[PDB]
Parts: structure tokens; sequence; C-alpha cells
């Protein structure tokens, strides 16, 4: 029963032209869960991050109206949110607990199936405990709300980093595994525009060339590191990106892995952030005159370059290769960032939703067992 958790970004509705994505562009039979990103905290209380995000929460739910087994979650936090609103939330108990109690109310008001807690990232010994405390009080209050109210319990999931260094620094893995329904490993952003050398967003395996250090910055090593630190395989949802990480090359003749980069690459027309492109933006890039598509047979992922623009991404083949690895490793399913950056319109010339469809196909008939 492999689970497929799909993140829906709220800000995708603000995209121009075709890029614009709304909750009813979602194929309600694709994913097993849809997670809406993100909400915020208004004085340590879970709330809408924008005034008529509200009607969107209502639109993203009632995807259930056409798939009643579909679970809809609300996400809190994310990258831009930072760590500060979480240290505050968890600095004292009345604050944290009244957040829990009121979040349930909030969640039930909108008829969300659960909460995805995305604190990026706890660091150090007291952040470690605050994170476990937060997860414990929420999970326990959820359990205890189900038997006072008599409804199916609210779900508790959390997104977690890939880096082994990040795991040690902020994550008591046996403890959070205990309270989380689902552990969403963000096995992407291994390399990107913060770096001055070309590297791939999401390599499954490393180059044989690689330093022992970077042999660790792979989907395979990361997911396994989590298993090593206590994580139950059936709760491990391995992250799958539908975007690629792009670079501007210092020199056009140097396009290989490790090639010097001045920084991020040209923003896509619709996502408007230099450093990455959606998959439908990748497709246009591929269609352009003399773009060179390269398959990395060691890393099992593709990248492509034209002139001084270089992008490493996931396609149908690499994602299926990862599904074969995941079934072989016995993981409980996948997490997708994000449903709105897959080619949902089918403009790439393949099917509609070609990336998530590919992963679905390869997961068919897979039962996770122990
Ligand atoms: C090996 C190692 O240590 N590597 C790290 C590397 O991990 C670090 O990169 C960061 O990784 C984390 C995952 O661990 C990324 O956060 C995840 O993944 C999602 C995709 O990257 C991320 O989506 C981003 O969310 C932002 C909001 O928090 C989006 O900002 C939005 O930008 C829009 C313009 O483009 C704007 O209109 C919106 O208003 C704005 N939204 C908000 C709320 O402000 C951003 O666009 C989006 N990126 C996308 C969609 O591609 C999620 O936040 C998060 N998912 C979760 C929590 O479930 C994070 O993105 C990575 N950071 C960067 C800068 O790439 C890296 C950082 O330097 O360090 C390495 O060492
Ligand atoms: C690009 O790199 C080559 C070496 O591969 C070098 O000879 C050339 O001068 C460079 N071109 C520039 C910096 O414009």
């Amino acid at each position: 029963e492999p689970q497929v958790l799909c993140y829906l970004t709220s800000w995708s509705s603000k995209r121009p032209s075709a890029g614009r994505f709304m909750p009813e562009n979602v194929d309600p039979t694709l994913c097993t869960h849809v997670i809406y990103a993100f909400a915020t905290l208004k004085d340590h209380k879970l709330t809408e991050a924008d005034e008529k995000d509200a009607d969107m929460y209502d639109k993203v739910v009632a995807l259930r109206e056409k798939n009643p087994n579909l679970k809809i979650l609300l996400a809190i936090g994310g990258w831009a949110f930072g760590s500060t609103p979480f240290k505050e939330l968890t600095s004292n108990v009345f604050r944290m607990n009244q957040f829990v109690y009121e979040a349930i109310e909030f969640l039930r008001d909108y008829q969300f199936n659960g909460l995805d807690v995305d604190w990026l990232y706890p660091r150090g010994a007291d952040d470690r405990a605050a994170f476990v405390s937060l997860l414990k009080e929420l999970r326990l209050a959820f359990e205890g709300e189900a038997k006072t109210s008599g409804q199916p319990r609210l779900l508790l999931t959390a997104a977690v980093p890939a880096s082994f260094e990040a795991i040690a620094a902020g994550y008591d893995v046996p403890e959070i595994s205990k309270y989380l329904d689902f552990i969403n490993v963000m096995t992407y952003d291994f390399h990107g525009q913060w770096e001055r050398q070309v590297g791939h967003n999401s390599p499954l395996f490393p180059l044989e060339s690689a330093t022992s250090y970077q042999k660790k910055l792979t989907v395979d090593y990361s997911a396994r590191e989590w298993v090593r630190q206590g994580a139950p395989k059936e709760k491990l949802m391995i992250g799958m990106p539908t975007y690629g990480r792009s670079f501007t090359l210092i020199n056009d003749t140097q396009f290989d892995i490790g090639a010097p980069a001045s920084g991020g690459g040209q923003a896509g027309r619709f996502t408007n952030e230099a450093g990455f492109m959606s998959y439908y933006e990748i497709c246009e890039f591929l269609r352009e005159d003399n773009t060179t598509l390269v398959w990395d047979n060691e890393q099992m992922v593709p990248f492509a370059y034209r002139e001084d623009q270089w992008v490493g991404f996931d396609d149908e083949r690499s994602l299926k290769t990862k599904m074969a690895w995941l079934k072989e490793e016995g993981f409980g399913g996948i997490m997708v960032w994000s449903v709105d950056m897959d080619d949902f319109r089918g403009s790439c010339g393949t099917g509609k939703y070609p990336l998530i469809t590919a992963m679905k196909q390869e997961l068919s008939g897979y039962k996770v067992k122990l």
C-alpha cells in the first residue's frame, strides 16, 4: 500500500498564463495525500498566511468530493519561514499547548485530515527536544481528540532533511518516528545555486569519482541514513522533485559535473526564481535549438545544457529508476514536491502529469512489508 504524498504550493495560483495552478488542476486519483503549503503562525497560532488563502483551503479540500479516500493536509513552515517562529512556539508550554488545542480546532473547522509540520531546521540539543516535544503533544492531543470526539484521528506528518549532518544536528529519529504518521524525506536540493560548481539536484547514486563526503549527498545514502538512525521503513516517504536546479556556467566549454558556476540560472517564465525550473519549463528548455541532453549513468539522473545555462533534473526514466530502488529498499512510499511543477497540462508532449504518472506506474503492485 505505497503512499504518494503530493505537496501543493499555494503561490502557484499566482503564476502567469499556463503556469497558474489551482486545486482543481489536481488529478484526485494521482496522490494518496495532498499537502497544502504553507500556512503561517499569527502570534503562535496556526492561521492562513493570506486573506483569501481561506477559499483555497476550501477548494483543496473537496478534492475529496471526487475521491473520498483522498487525504488533505495543511503544511506549516517551509524554507522561507525559517526556524525562529518554531523556537518561539516551543519556548514555553502554555504557548505550545494552546497552539496544539487551537490548531485542532482550526484543522477541524476546514475539515483537514492532518497537519504537516515543516520546521527547517532544528539544530542543537534544545531544538532537538523542542521538536520532539511539539510532535509529541500534537500526536497525543490528536489521539486524545479522536476518542473524545469519535472521528478518525488527525494525521501527523513532517518534512525532514536529507543531509546526514542535518539529521544528527536536529533529529531524535527514534522519537519523532514514534509520533509521526509519515516521515517526508526531502531527498533533493543536494546541490544548487548556493554553490559555485555545477551539481545535480537529486542524484540517486554518486559518481565513482566523488569524495567520500559527497558520496553521502545522494538519495540512496540519505534515505539509508534515516533507516540507520531508527526510522521505520514503512513511514519513510522518499522525496521526489518535479523541478530541477539550474546554474549559470562560467564557461560554455565546461558543462560537466563540477564545472565552475557564477550562480543560479535564468528563472523560468512562470516560476520566476533563478536557480530552479519546473518540469514544464525544463521541457521548453530541451526543445530549444541545440540543447544537449545528457544521461548520467552513475548518478542515474539527467541534466541538460545550452550555452551558459545548465540544469539537472528528474525525468520519467530517473524517477522510475528511483522507484525500482525504493521498492527494493522497502520504503513505504514517496513524497512529491510539487504537484504543480509537474507538467500538469501535458505541454511536454508526453501524458498529462508525466512525472507523477511515471512513478505511479512503477509502483503498481508494490506492497510494503516487514
Ligand atoms: C546537502 C545539503 O545540506 N543541502 C542544503 C539544501 O537542503 C538547502 O536547500 C534547501 O533545501 C530545502 C529542503 O531541505 C528546501 O526546502 C523544501 O523544498 C522545497 C523545494 O526546494 C521548498 O520550496 C520552496 O519554498 C519556498 C517557501 O518556503 C518558496 O518561496 C516562494 O518563492 C516564490 C518565488 O519563487 C514566491 O512567490 C513565494 O511567495 C515564496 N513562498 C513563500 C512562502 O515565501 C520557493 O519558491 C520554493 N522552491 C521551489 C518550489 O522550488 C520548501 O520550502 C521546502 N519543502 C518543505 C519544507 O516541505 C529549500 O527550498 C532549499 N533552499 C534553497 C535556497 O534552495 C541549501 C540552502 O542554502 O543548503 C544546502 O546546504
Ligand atoms: C573557457 O575555457 C577554456 C578551457 O576549457 C579556456 O581555454 C577559454 O579561454 C575559456 N573561455 C573564456 C574564459 O572566455
